[PDB]
């Protein structure tokens, strides 16, 4: 089963950046390494043996995050099906969700109890103190802040990010996407040495075509420590990023 | 390993086309879907487990095929490592290869008893006939012509390329690149019907980023009768496509 395939990939103490949370990087993708379906198509990738996985993998983390567009598209309710907790982080610049904040799965299982408080990543000053402390009491929901020192030509640094969670007390975040997310992690380095711990991928048998939502990094990125697994329909990839 | 894995996708008489030979498109991708790396760039996908797979799927086919541009990148051999007999195919519109004819890989296996004469498709009126009986006396090479009312905006039709293949007695086809023909044969149909029989695709646990040669159809495809096989390095799926 994928239980002992993934054990050498789950959060664990051996880290070359005890700054950093273990970073696991986890995403869905057909054989042309779309994760969306094009525009007004409908987004058929993992089958029901790896979305189990990837719920088991979700009891492993202290946190899960995605991007806001991610939230936007697919309003997911970022908890955990097996019943333990997990923190939902959400990386919004400029808070777009605001306007909508009532209305998302996410605030609503939070609200209920059935997932927990979401915390929202902002540039410094979006969301005044006293708003905040509103949103807090109305909606349940924390903001987190990265410095201008670290956000240069719009890009928010992942070092920082990543620091500010474990800082939160969140020894380990799961990331899920989307593709823009996904893309700047899988480059990511602090001093030749990746932000990622584990990546962890599923290949579903689609192809989504040109017009899909595309993953690919910026320059080659090598893998190590690598392990595979596969189902019935699907194939899992396990590895670490090379130094 | 493969071989049992691979049993029920190697060529049969299971056929929906009788008038064209049994087709398995075949190729080695990266996570990000590509075929080759940048520009410069070594490209390294698969290990010599799946290399092994690769020969043993030519040893059960008639013809091999290939592209103009993959021969001007590989100088493949496209003979079979296992001493059976397969007959080279290149896609060769203008017959761009006569400007190294004499230095081609596959050409002097073909002079050596190595490896079986080689074919070039070209459109009409590309090779006089007076060169051709010349190039076939030099070279051991024939010529196979496309007729204008099977070329559509400059693109062969890949139902005359095969009816063609099949008339010459080649049974099976393994065609095995390069970008621009696996895209096009992917959504290629007869009246519903996929060209393609068998879609097998070596995965590699490497990203070769952005700049690198890309496989994506224009529109999503679906597969069946979806089998994944896996090694130290690499997963290999088999499939068909449905209609
Ligand atoms: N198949 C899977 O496993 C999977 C998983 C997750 C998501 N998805 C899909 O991915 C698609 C969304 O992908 P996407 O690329 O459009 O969106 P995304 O990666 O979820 O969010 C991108 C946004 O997040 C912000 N952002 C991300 N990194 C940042 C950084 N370092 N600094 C500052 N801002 C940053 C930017 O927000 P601003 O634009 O406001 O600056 C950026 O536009 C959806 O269709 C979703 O269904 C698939
Ligand atoms: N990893 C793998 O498994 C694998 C396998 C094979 C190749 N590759 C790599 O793929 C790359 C080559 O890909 P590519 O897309 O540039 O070349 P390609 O597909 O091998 O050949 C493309 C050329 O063939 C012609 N062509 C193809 N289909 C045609 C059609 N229906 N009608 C008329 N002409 C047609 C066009 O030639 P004209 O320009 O003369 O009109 C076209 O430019 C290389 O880097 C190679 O190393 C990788």
């Amino acid at each position: 089963s994928f239980v002992p395939f993934l054990e050498p990939f789950i959060p664990h103490e051996n880290t070359l950046l005890p700054e950093l949370p273990f970073v696991t990087l986890t995403y869905a993708q057909s054989l042309d390494s779309r994760i969306a379906a094009k525009k007004g198509e409908r987004t058929v990738i993992s089958h029901q043996e790896t979305k189990n996985m990837t719920q088991y993998l979700r009891s492993k983390h202290d946190a899960i995050l995605v991007g806001v567009k991610t939230v936007l598209a697919d309003d997911p309710g970022l908890n955990c099906k097996l019943g333990t907790p997990i923190r939902p982080i959400i990386l919004d610049p400029t808070f777009q969700l605001l306007s909508k904040i009532a209305s998302l799965k996410l605030i609503k299982l939070g609200l209920s109890g059935e997932g927990e408080p979401p915390v929202f990543i902002t540039r410094k000053g979006v969301v005044s103190p006293d708003l905040q402390a509103n949103l807090r009491s109305d909606y349940g929901i924390s903001i987190v802040e990265i410095a201008d020192r670290d956000v240069h030509r719009g890009k928010m640094s992942w070092f920082a990010i990543l620091k500010i969670l474990k800082d939160a007390e969140i020894h380990s975040v799961m990331v899920e996407g989307g593709a823009t997310i996904i893309n700047d992690l899988l480059i990511c380095r602090q001093n030749s040495v990746p932000l990622v711990a584990s990546l962890i991928i599923t290949v579903g048998p689609v192809y989504l075509g040109k017009d899909g939502v595309e993953v690919t990094p910026a320059r080659s990125v090598k893998l190590g420590n690598v392990r595979w697994w596969h189902g019935i329909q699907d194939a899992v990839v396990a590895a670490s990023l090379e130094l």
